[PDB]
């Protein structure tokens, strides 16, 4: 029922889900010069070396790739966090044009897309009672610029064109998901939300500094796909991302000086 269009999109979605005009929704502006350096904060440990990569699939608001989360096989502990948080899916959020796409904005700047990847806090047991929970997801969000190709997204954009359609999925395993990742790891936190329906307010949020560069035939791909299922009239899947909330009483802290 909620979408992007101009009826369904994130301006209605309060209408169904009230917790959008919440206290600690996402995304939001990260205002470089209000975040605080918060030397508390440990290092990133991303520990995707065993990661099991099982489907890709078009929900219909985005494509998505999910990962065998019954053991601790791709974790990310440290940072913020306090216990460890398995690997979920990860999923992408971009725009019609290149000056848009990411949720959240430094300094009011969007760029051309958003890398989400969703883990959960294993002290909970599964997913569905983590999502409950104040501190139950943690999301490590990386943005994507148009420059040069990107090796480790390559073979995602290759199985694009056997997913177009929503619940469309294909076999996707024997994927690395280190290759996403920047070469640094700086980052800023905030406790939030996820940025669509239902929007529980459940998230810790981790934001890289440096994002990585795609090329423009690899965005290109992106934008092919469909928000409609088979047989339906073709609704391009572009502009899936929700804008900016308000911090209210939330600070940002920074890892890096
Ligand atoms: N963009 S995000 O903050 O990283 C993020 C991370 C994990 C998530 O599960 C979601 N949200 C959904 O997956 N919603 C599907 C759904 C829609 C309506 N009713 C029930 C389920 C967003
Ligand atoms: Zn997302």
């Amino acid at each position: 029922h909620w979408g992007y269009g101009k009826h369904n999109g994130p301006e209605h979605w309060h209408k169904d889900f009230p917790i959008a005009k919440g206290e600690r929704q996402s995304p939001v502006d990260i205002d470089t010069h209000t975040a605080k350096y918060d030397p508390s904060l440990k290092p990133l440990s991303v520990s995707y070396d065993q990661a099991t990569s099982l489907r890709i699939l078009n929900n219909g608001h985005s494509f998505q790739v999910t990962f065998d989360d019954s053991q601790d096989k791709a974790v990310l502990k440290g940072g913020p966090l306090d216990g460890t948080y398995r690997l979920l899916q990860f999923h992408f959020h971009w725009g019609s044009l290149d000056g848009q796409g990411s949720e959240h904005t430094v300094d009011k700047k969007k760029y051309a897309a958003e890398l989400h990847l969703v883990h959960w806090n294993t002290k909970y047991g599964d997913v569905g009672k983590a999502v409950q929970q104040p501190d139950g997801l943690a999301v490590l969000g990386i943005f994507l610029k148009v420059g040069s190709a990107k090796p480790g997204l390559q073979k995602v954009v290759d199985v694009l064109d056997s997913i177009k359609t929503e619940g469309k999925s294909a076999d996707f395993t024997n994927f690395d998901p280190r290759g996403l990742l920047p070469e640094s790891l700086d980052y800023w936190t905030y406790p939030g939300s996820l940025t669509t329906p239902p929007l529980a307010e459940c998230v810790t949020w981790i934001v890289l500094k440096e994002p990585i560069s795609v090329s423009s035939e690899q965005v290109l791909k992106f934008r092919k796909l469909n928000f409609n299922g088979e047989g339906e009239p073709e609704e391009l899947m572009v502009d899936n991302w929700r804008p900016a909330q308000p911090l209210k009483n939330r600070q940002i802290k920074a890892s890096f000086k």
